[PDB]
């Protein structure tokens, strides 16, 4: 094994994203059962220098295999190509000289969307302007995505963080998700941007029904004769009726007539300007 052997794992020196060991203190874990796997650290100079700021870092846990060392440097090569922008969760570094391979991304301080919709649910703080600004993030983010030719595969609500500001940031780009394919991705595995514009149209209902789980009741065996029969999620009480509308072109049958994400950017903006 390439773990079981080595004394050192000789990967190769990126000097683009190589951080300085010495100027990252790892702190507590970024999940639930996530210690020794993803970690909240402290981070110095990114730079305005010899000021910190909060990141989030991904290690092997004690137990990894070579397949784990493999996924998590091809997800560090798969982000160092995307690129940077705002509504995405961006690499800031990678120690791989001299120790233990850490990743290291921007924190989001806020968890993931769908449970920062559910805690804030009332019985105001997530008004109609609120969740049109989500929308809106997460489309800028993905028009991103798609302009550097990346097909995310798996949009969904869970897979959107928010920083401490309420940004929006896209995470799990750089790698139950039956209810979030579209149906040429579920019949026959094609992914085109245009499959990620269904993805996004659940994710549009996930917003408005604040963290409401898809197809609800629906078990997922039943799931794709439902969808070639023409079913459809119904309105959210929190949507209006043209923002239904979009969610529901991003759901047409024929992929070529559901919307672009430039055409989702600039649609919901319009929706942000008249409130
Ligand atoms: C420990 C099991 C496991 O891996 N679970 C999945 C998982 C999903 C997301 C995160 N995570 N939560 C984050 C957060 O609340 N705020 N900001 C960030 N960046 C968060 C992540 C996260 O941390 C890292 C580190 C390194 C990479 C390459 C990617 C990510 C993500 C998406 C932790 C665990």
């Amino acid at each position: 094994g390439l773990l079981a052997g080595l004394v050192s794992l000789d990967l190769p020196l990126d000097p683009l994203w190589e951080f300085p060991r010495d100027r990252l203190v790892l702190g507590k874990p970024l999940g639930e059962g996530c210690f020794g796997q993803v970690v909240r650290a402290e981070a110095f100079g990114m730079a305005r220098p010899d000021q910190a700021s909060t990141v989030a870092v991904k290690m092997l846990k004690d137990n990894a295999s070579d397949k784990d060392l493999a996924d998590l440097v091809s997800e560090m090569e798969v982000m160092k190509l995307i690129g940077r922008h705002k509504n995405i969760i961006n690499l800031l570094g990678v120690c791989t000289q001299e120790g233990p391979l850490y990743v290291i991304v921007e924190c989001a301080a806020k968890g993931n969307l769908r449970e920062f919709l559910r805690a804030r649910r009332p019985p105001g703080p997530l008004s109609f302007p609120v969740l049109v600004s989500c929308a809106y993030q997460v489309a800028r983010g993905m028009q991103y995505l798609e302009s550097r030719k990346c097909i995310h595969r798996d949009l969904a609500a869970r897979n959107v963080l928010v920083t401490e500001d309420n940004v929006m940031k896209i995470a799990d780009f750089g790698l139950l998700p039956v209810k979030w394919m579209a149906p040429e991705a579920l019949f026959d595995e094609v992914y085109t941007h245009q499959s990620d514009v269904w993805s996004f149209g659940i994710l549009l209902w996930e917003i408005f029904t604040l963290g409401g789980s898809p197809y609800p009741g629906i078990p997922v065996e039943e799931l794709f004769s439902l969808l070639r029969e023409g079913h459809r999620m119904d309105r959210p009480p929190h949507c209006p009726p043209e923002l239904y509308g979009l969610m529901r072109e991003c759901w047409h049958a024929a992929p070529s007539q559901r919307p672009t994400f430039k055409q989702l950017v600039e649609a919901l903006d319009k929706v942000l300007l008249a409130v």
